């Protein structure tokens, strides 16, 4: 499949493939060591492996589901449409891998599969009620800034298109902390 690619080749000029390319889920521009970058060949979305489950990168094509099964499902967390998700545990229902992975209540299953995605009903009420201070659309669930006494909510999808800061703080354990900061309050 192809991939983005860094390096510096003997002919000079650049040293990444798809300089403006970032992984759909977290938003980094690079692979790691046993995390390539990989793109659906049909709607061009770039993720890692270890954000979407892709235990190894196919030598052929490689689709990621919703493409691999022809769907372009809404998001049962958020009002983005398209993306990189992952069905529900019954196939039914789907959300993004970010939205996910960012509320702290769900639950993503295998960490190698990255699916199935439950315990969305284990998000608290109070995640529903709130309402989006990026896009005011009452649907979905949102989270808040990670300051102290700030309760500014967002959706995971609109702070990551809004260029809100999204923090993965990675710890011994191999556990990843996700932590999020409204405008007013990220760093760059
Ligand atoms: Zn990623
Ligand atoms: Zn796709
Ligand atoms: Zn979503
Ligand atoms: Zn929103
Ligand atoms: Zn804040």
């Amino acid at each position: 499949a192809r991939t983005k690619q860094t390096a510096r080749k003997s002919t000079g000029g650049s040293g990444s493939s798809d300089e403006d390319v970032v992984c759909d889920v977290c938003q980094s521009p690079d692979g790691e060591d046993g995390n390539e970058m990989v793109f659906c060949d049909k709607c061009n979305i770039c993720v890692h492996q270890a954000c979407y489950g892709i235990l190894k990168v196919p030598e052929g094509s490689w689709l990621c589901r919703t493409c691999a099964l022809g769907v372009q499902p809404k998001c049962l967390l958020c009002p983005k449409k398209g993306g990189a998700m992952k069905p529900t545990r019954s196939g039914t229902k789907w959300v993004h891998v970010s939205c996910a992975l960012w509320i702290p209540e769900v639950s993503i299953g295998s960490p190698e599969k990255m699916e199935p995605i439950t315990k969305v009903s284990h998000i608290p009420s109070s995640r529903w009620a709130l309402v989006c201070s990026l896009c005011n659309e009452k649907f979905g669930a949102s989270i808040q800034c990670s300051v102290k006494n700030c309760r500014t909510a967002f959706h995971v999808t609109c702070a990551f298109d809004r260029g809100l800061e999204m923090k993965t703080i990675l710890a011994e354990n191999d556990e990843v902390k996700f932590k999020s900061y409204c405008p007013k309050h990220s760093s760059h």
